[PDB]
């Protein structure tokens, strides 16, 4: 009933807090943005949804497309898939991608997503999403070379994600909103989504950060490009 | 007439500078953005402007709407209305909102805005705006749980506000510009304004920061929601 | 063939890294954004391109327009053209503008651009761009009061540039994209580009940062304003 | 001088025309610009002011049909007369001198680009 209520910082919250503070003071974090047209993917889902479910027992969603795109990007830009280890740059020759799941929020790791099929990525993601029960073992919460954080779920237009050290970058998805867009001289309404790539400028430079995000944009706007490799 | 002019840093400027530098190194500041359609409010003002003035002797402006919206948001998200006191989280059971007034810029405090009527908020805001004469006593400049900073006045499209410790977040208004928008399958021009909520990620998390801003968006786009509480 | 590859941080990369990290911890960097309509300039270039080339032997591009606009802005806001020297504010009475050229990226300096003609600025910029051969002497890489960094070249929509100490601000250009825009009640497609001005809030305040960017916007949207001084 | 400045100085002299015009003001000058549109002057022949070599005469701005990219449109047109001492200034120059004026007046931006 008094004007101020002091509640002791729980050890967990206290640990997290220090982490976040050191995450921002240890790195030279910067953020680059871009936008993507979710029309193509949304159509793929409308056309092959049922088929995909019957044939794989798992629903086709956005995530597998994002993860597939991220891996191809990580493949073209190993710098973004590397970490800084004191006086070293540790290039990882594998592809583990951390994926934020609500619970606070937690970062379970999808391992070797470069070898997984979409149905598979769709299943694993569900596993972790489901384990968020509270049965998330730290053997699940460790590692990861890159992180993808969703936020559209809340109605997030655009924002600045915080890096997750020792990782070098983080990709933040946002809400898909209809937005007027110029398309071949004509203005048309498309389901647009902003992408935010925050990165450690100590390791990753402009050209790369930009190109990394463009690549994601390209492969998401026409998944077929994954196949042709253009 | 020489190539360089060295002017000694005035003690005031020097104090401020150190503050700003420690404000950014002490916290894990992040920024989340969104946009609002100022059409509704602008209409309320056109329709009831005169009436409001005659009946209250004060002009109806944007501020009272922003402050009312902020308080309701602060009410739904006490975390954003709390501070971090060393090893504590101090939840404030009252509603003081700092409001940046030009002069440098100064942060006078509106106290217990949760009990004020719009006419009242309109008057108090004027008082402080007027005292910016230079009769601003520190009994006015202290406290505040949250801060609202206007910048549209200069033509600011969008930007990143800096937190004002010990406060946990800050809401930055910007210029209202006509922008094509998709409205029920049709593109229409609306008076849009971007909102930037910068916050201390040590205390406030994504879900909250996002939801906090969405709520503001919702209540500003239809003030009636304040009444129905939806 | 192993999962991790450790490559020693080269001394150069190591020096840079420390710099970037201290650039972000020493200052209270903030970023303000805006957008510009590149239609006007693009037309000037289409109309007078040939003429300009024949008469000056150098092609007319965007850069000279940006630099001319920046100088006029720097002239109206000396604070942005000043540095912080320990306990001092060093106002520079000259106009050197650092310009990022790819090679990593390097910041050659254009000296006294306030006295240069567009043809001249076009030539000098080419010199440095060409010396990027790798014949860039540090007598070229030193100094600079402000920095302009291009990124549209990569497809950069919008981003946050990092300040280059001892400098106080940095202007980041981005990709020019057609975007629907409201123009006198009618929606029309214009070649729009976002501008990001990051600045040291220890020295430069909102009003100034905003106004500095608006001015750039104004002079770029109608170069004639440089002549009339309005 | 900046335009604002030229605008002020011109006013000074226009105002001193009080009758406080000192010959220290009335001497010199390399070229002369004479306005006449003020009276409704369509076009005319200005007289040179020796020792000067030429003189530019402005005239009334009148709407006149004009061909503009295959289409006839009404524009606020004004004739320019450049009278000059042919002993020193030749055709090519007199013509080019006037064209240049025409160009820079039709698009002031050209002053900036220098084209």
């Amino acid at each position: 009933a008094r004007s101020e209520k002091r509640v002791p910082m729980t050890r967990l919250r206290k640990r997290v807090a220090e982490r976040l503070l050191e995450a921002k003071n240890s790195t030279a974090m910067l953020t680059t943005f871009n936008e993507v047209n979710m029309k193509p993917i949304m159509d793929l889902r409308k056309q092959y949804g049922e088929a995909f479910e019957k044939r794989h027992g798992i629903r086709l969603g956005f995530m597998s497309f994002y993860v597939k795109a991220v891996v191809e990007a990580l493949k073209r830009y190993p710098e973004v898939n590397a970490s800084i280890d004191g006086d070293d740059v540790v290039y990882h020759n594998y592809f583990d991608v951390s994926m934020a799941v609500s619970t606070g929020l937690v970062t379970p790791v999808l391992r070797d997503v470069d070898t997984l099929g979409m149905a598979d990525i769709e299943k694993k993601i569900k596993e972790l999403a489901v384990k968020g029960d509270g049965k998330l073992t730290v053997e699940d919460l460790t590692g990861g070379n890159f992180t993808i954080t969703n936020g559209g779920v809340f109605g997030s237009l655009m924002s600045t994600p915080i890096i997750n050290p020792p990782q070098s970058a983080i990709l933040g998805m946002h809400a898909i909103k209809d937005r007027p867009m110029a398309v071949n001289g004509q203005v048309e309404i498309l389901p647009m989504m902003y992408l935010a790539l925050s990165y450690d400028h100590r390791l990753i430079d402009g050209r790369e950060s930009v190109g990394f995000l463009v690549t994601i944009k390209e492969l998401l706007e026409d998944p077929t490009r994954l196949l042709l490799d253009v």
